[PDB]
This record gives C-alpha cells, sequence and structure tokens, in this order.
C-alpha cells in the first residue's frame, strides 16, 4: 500500500478540539482543521479560507472576503456565520487564551453576508494575521458539532474543512487519518496515515529499523541524537536536519537566590562550554546559541554581544560579588549561604538529563554547585507556573511565534518566562514595552521597542541560551524527500508523494 503510510507519536491525537490545547496535539489539529490566512515561510501569510481582506485606516476593522466553495467533511457550508460562531466559541473561553494576546484583542466577530466577516480590534494588533494561522485555537469546526453551543466544554465529531479525516482512535494504540475526498484545495498524494502510539524514543527508533513504520518527524527528542547521527550514515534509510527553527536555553530565576544577583546570572553564561555540550550532547546535530534569538529571527539582528566560554572570567565575577572559596571546598559561599541552584528537568528525558550533567560539571569548575532535580513532567510545569525553580530548561517556539508571540506570554504569570524575570527591575517596563510593540503601527518605533525588550533580557542575563535546534526526520527513501513545514509544530503530510 505505496499510498498509504505509518508513523509514530508519544500520545494519540486527542480528542481533536480546535479551540483548545493539550491533549490536543497541534499537528493533528492542523491536519483538520484551517485558518482564514495560511502562514508561509516567506514569513508572509496567504490567503487560505479567506481569499482576501480589507482592513480600516486605523487598522481596528478588518473585513475578509472568504471562499464559498469550502465545505466541512460532513457536508456541512463553511460560511462567514460559522466562521463568526467559531470565534464566539473561542472568546466565551477567553481567559485560558490570555497568552494569545489576539484573544484579548478581538471586540467583535460578525458576519456581514455569506462570504463577508469583519473582526473588530481593540487596537491595531500587528501579529493579526500571524496569529490567525496558528494552528490554534482561531480554525474552524462544524458549528453543528459544538456541545451546548459552545466548544470550551468539548465537541461531537471533529469535523473540519482540511485535507484529512479521523477515522479511528484507539487509546494508547493507535490514530487512524483519512483524505477528505471532498477537500476543497488541492488532493494529498497519501490517503491514509497510521499514528502508531509509541512513548519511549528508543522504541520509536526499533519501530523504524524494524520497518513498522516508514516515517519519523519532529525536533530533537524524536528519536536518541546517537541513533539518529547513526540512520543518517545507513545507506538504508534516508534522514534529514533542516534549517534552526527555535532556541534551546536555561531560565534563570531573577526572583530566586543565588540566580537573582545579576553577576551570577552573567557567570553561569560564561560557565558552559556549549561547542561541547553540542558535541557531547547533541551529537553535533545543533548549532550553538549566544542570544535568545538567533540573528535571523525577524527583528532580532541587533549586534548582541555573546558570552562565549571563559571559566576565568566566571570565576571573577563571582569573586568580585563577594562570592569566594572557602579553604578547602570547591563551592563558593557569600553571606554564609553556597552557592547552590536547582536545575529542575523531566527525569525520564534521557537527553535533558544528560544535558544537565554537562552543566552541573561545568559550573562546579568555576565554584558553582548545581543540584540536578528530575521530576515528571507534570511537576516541573507545576514549578514553571509558580516559579519554584533555579534554573530550567526552556524552548522559544519558532515560526511565526517568534519573536512577538513569545515576548508576549512573557507578561503572563503562568508561563515560566514571567516568573524567571519576576525578579527584575524593570520587569514593569519591560512588560509595558512589549504591550506597546504589539499595537504600535510606526515600524521605526517598532523595531526600537524590540530592540530595548530583546538587549534587556540579554543585559539582565535573564537566560543561559545553549542551542538553535533543528527539525528533524527518519523515512524509508520511497518517500522521497521530506518538505518542512513553515510552522515548527505542524507536519506537511499533504506534500509527501510516495
Ligand atoms: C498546553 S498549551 C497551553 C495552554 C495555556 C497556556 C500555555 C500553554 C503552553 N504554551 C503556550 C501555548 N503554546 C501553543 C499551544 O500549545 O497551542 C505555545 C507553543 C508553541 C509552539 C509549540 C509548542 C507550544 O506549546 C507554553 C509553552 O508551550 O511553554
Ligand atoms: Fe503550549
Amino acid at each position: 500500500a505505496p499510498d498509504e503510510i505509518t508513523t509514530a507519536w508519544p500520545v494519540n491525537v486527542g480528542p481533536l478540539n480546535p479551540h483548545l490545547y493539550t491533549p490536543n496535539q497541534m499537528f493533528a489539529q492542523s491536519m483538520v482543521y484551517e485558518p482564514l490566512v495560511k502562514y508561509q515561510a516567506d514569513g508572509s501569510v496567504i490567503p487560505w479560507l479567506a481569499k482576501s481582506w480589507t482592513h480600516s485606516e486605523d487598522g481596528k476593522t478588518w473585513t475578509f472576503t472568504l471562499r464559498d466553495d469550502v465545505k466541512f467533511s460532513n457536508g456541512e457550508p463553511f460560511d462567514a456565520e460559522a466562521a463568526a460562531e467559531n470565534f464566539r466559541a473561542v472568546l466565551d473561553n477567553r481567559q485560558r487564551h490570555a497568552w494569545l494576546e489576539l484573544a484579548n484583542q478581538i471586540v467583535d466577530v460578525k458576519a456581514l453576508s455569506k462570504t463577508e466577516l469583519q473582526i473588530t480590534l481593540k487596537s491595531a494588533y500587528y501579529p493579526f494575521l500571524q496569529e490567525l494561522a496558528l494552528p490554534r485555537p482561531f480554525r474552524f469546526i462544524a458549528p453543528s458539532q459544538f456541545k451546548n453551543h459552545e466548544t470550551m466544554n468539548g465537541i461531537k465529531a471533529p469535523i473540519g474543512t482540511g485535507p484529512w479525516i479521523l477515522q479511528e482512535s484507539k487509546l494508547n494504540q493507535y490514530d487512524v487519518f483519512v483524505r477528505n475526498e471532498n477537500y476543497w484545495g488541492e488532493k494529498p498524494a497519501i490517503k491514509k496515515i497510521t499514528f502508531n502510539v509509541i512513548p519511549d524514543p528508543t522504541t520509536r527508533a526499533v519501530a523504524f529499523e524494524t520497518g513498522d513504520i516508514d516515517l519519523l518527524y519532529g525536533n530533537e527528542g524524536l528519536l536518541p541524537l546517537d541513533t539518529f547521527a547513526r540512520f543518517s550514515q545507513n545507506p538504508a534509510y534516508h534522514t534529514q536536519l533542516s534549517q534552526p527553527i527555535e532556541t534551546v536555553m536555561l531560565a534563570l530565576n531573577t526572583a530566586k537566590a543565588p540566580t537573582n544577583e545579576l553577576a551570577v546570572r552573567e557567570a553561569l553564561n560564561y560557565a558552559v562550554n556549549k561547542k561541547s555540550l553540542i558535541d557531547n550532547a547533541l551529537y553535533g546535530t545543533q548549532q550553538v546559541a549566544d542570544t535568545l534569538f538567533a540573528p535571523s529571527v525577524p527583528y532580532a539582528n541587533l549586534g548582541l554581544k555573546p558570552s562565549q566560554y571563559d571559566p576565568q572570567k566566571a570565576k571573577a565575577l563571582l569573586e568580585k560579588a563577594g562570592w569566594t572559596l572557602p579553604a578547602g571546598k570547591d563551592i563558593r559561599e557569600k553571606n554564609g549561604q553556597p552557592l547552590r541552584i536547582e536545575l529542575s528537568f523531566i527525569g525520564t528525558d534521557a537527553l535533558s538529563k544528560s544535558m544537565a550533567e554537562i552543566i552541573q560539571a561545568d559550573m562546579r569548575q568555576i565554584g558553582a554547585d548545581v543540584s540536578l532535580i528530575g521530576e515528571e513532567e507534570s511537576s516541573i510545569y507545576a514549578r514553571q507556573r509558580d516559579g519554584r525553580f533555579g534554573m530550567i530548561f526552556h524552548r522559544t517556539w519558532g515560526a511565526p511565534y517568534d519573536p512577538h508571540a513569545f515576548l508576549s506570554s512573557m507578561r503572563v504569570p503562568s508561563h515560566a518566562d514571567f516568573q524567571a524575570q519576576q525578579g527584575l527591575a524593570d520587569k514593569p517596563l519591560i512588560d509595558k514595552e512589549i504591550g506597546e510593540v504589539l499595537a504600535t503601527h510606526d515600524e521605526t518605533q517598532r523595531q526600537a521597542l524590540y530592540r530595548d525588550i530583546l538587549t534587556r533580557l540579554h543585559d539582565e542575563a535573564v537566560y543561559l541560551p545553549i542551542s538553535y535546534i533543528s527539525m528533524m526526520v527518519v523515512s524509508k527513501p520511497e518517500l522521497g524527500n521530506i518538505p518542512y513545514a513553515p510552522i515548527a509544530t505542524e507536519i506537511p503530510f499533504e506534500q509527501i508523494k510516495p
């Protein structure tokens, strides 16, 4: 069955509620649900469900001209009234979408006609079209599939306009997708897709080698990186490694001792041998990161000065700040307090564990005692929320979230980035400037605000950037070259040709 493929994912795709988050899998939601505008690697958005659009001179009112030939998979039509209902179902659950600023921006959505949709905004929101293009929540399910005329409490059938339809879902075993034969756009060459539920990275690698699955598509945690490096040399397999898509990094808690001292955060940024870490743990498959965002990120080419590996400077910074070595000890003290920092991470993640040891060892050389706290997933998420960490592993989100969306969510208390920065003296000014840069339409001021925000975060050493990571692909040669989706969390199944 060449026109059919089998792949794998750690968990099930979920109920596929377009307006909700976990356990829903973003790649799966983007397979079924579609946006008004499609994000492109160009950095632009192109028409999709909305074939064109105008906006008022103050950029507060937007009128979208939708297509008239788009049906939901069940047969029901997609029109401006359906769109409006979806935005209403979403905005009735507005508080949960606080991370995403557009959900706080939309004042009204109404169908002017069957093909005219009007959206009104609190202000001129620059990232409007980008956040309309996101996998969630602003995508469309058939209003019939609502429950009590809402979606926040669940849906019935995941009926979308996209080129794929969920056909079967047996928990902890598999999910089966089929091609929407009445898809309005172009037909995918593949008809059937099977997602084997395989929670363990090694077990996924083993699954591929035995030929049980035909494709693996994910980030640097897709499969063991030593195994991936081996696959790349195996002429029976095909592998890929995209341009970098996002930053992997440490978040330093500016509100908790001793990471509340700028000198300490600065010294930590000088302490890690990143190239060694990347050669050792990442098997040279990623790039070294010096800044929160790579220079290639929009508005992020600022000429920020890198803090490169310099143990001697790291020591002198600590020495100067009052962190000295007691007699016969390797760990520094100050005011009776030892230089001890808690690095918490998911304990069943071999990569994080492997990255944590190196960091612990590197920072021990500069007189810092790092305590590896490996906990389960839920615990680490809880620490991130409540800001109960010294150091923590963190990720940026890639296009099109970087930089505006990642920056925007720094204002949300529930997020690790707010907690990490909570000890900053300029945290209100930063948060104020983040709100401004989203709503300003002066391009000179926008770049000026982005510079000031990123520079401050850089100059305050809030983060310890480690690497810029890439997308990884492992596939049977028969599938050919596998394209990359413009959005890091999407998997372009509709582009693959067996
Ligand atoms: Fe998320």
